[PDB]
C-alpha cells in the first residue's frame, strides 16, 4: 500500500560508526542514523545526502545503498519505506544541535539497548557489508510483533 519515503544514513568507518541521539520528536531518546523525508522533485540519494548534511554537518562523496526496510505501526495508515545508505568518506565534524547529539561508537559497543529494536536484527548485516530487504511490524515504539529480513544482492 501507500508508503512514505525516508532515508537513513550510517557513517560507518572500519573501527567506528556515528550515531546521533534524537532530542525531540518521534522516537526521541534513541540513537539514530541521519535521515528523514525525501522532497518533491528530489531523488532518494540526493535526499539522503541533504539530510546527512542538514542533521550531522557532514558532507559525503560516495553513498552506497545497503538496505530497504518497510515499517508498519499498527493503527497507523502510512507505511515507512526506509532506504538505508552507508558511507565511509565524509568531510567535516559532527555538531551537537538542539535536535541531535552526535557520538562515535566503537563497533563492539553499539548501544542497542538505546536504539530502535529493529536495529538488533539488521545492524549486524550492515556491519558485515551485507545488503538487505526488511519488514518490521511494530505495536507502539517498543514491541516488534513480526518481521521479515532477507539478505539481497541488489537493494
Ligand atoms: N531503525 C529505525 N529507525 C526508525 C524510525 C522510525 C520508525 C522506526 C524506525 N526503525
Amino acid at each position: 500500500g501507500a508508503s512514505r519515503l525516508y532515508t537513513l544514513v550510517l557513517v560507518l568507518q572500519p573501527q567506528r560508526v556515528l550515531l546521533g541521539m534524537k532530542k525531540r520528536g518521534f522516537g526521541a531518546g534513541r540513537w539514530n542514523g541521519f535521515g528523514g523525508k525525501v522532497q518533491e522533485g528530489e531523488t532518494i540519494e540526493d535526499g539522503a545526502r541533504r539530510e546527512l548534511q542538514e542533521e550531522s554537518g557532514l558532507t559525503v562523496d560516495a553513498l552506497h545503498k545497503v538496505g530497504q526496510i518497510v515499517f508498519e505501526f499498527v493503527g497507523e495508515p502510512e507505511l515507512m519505506d526506509v532506504h538505508v545508505f552507508c558511507t565511509d568518506s565524509i568531510q567535516g565534524t559532527p555538531v551537537e544541535s538542539d535536535e541531535m547529539r552526535p557520538c562515535w561508537f566503537q563497533l563492539d559497543q553499539i548501544p542497542f539497548k538505546d536504539m530502535w529494536p529493529d536495529d538488533s536484527y539488521w545492524f549486524p548485516l550492515l556491519l558485515q557489508k551485507k545488503k538487505f530487504h526488511g519488514y518490521f511490524k511494530f505495536q507502539g515504539q517498543d514491541t516488534i510483533l513480526d518481521y521479515t529480513l532477507r539478505e539481497v544482492d541488489t537493494v
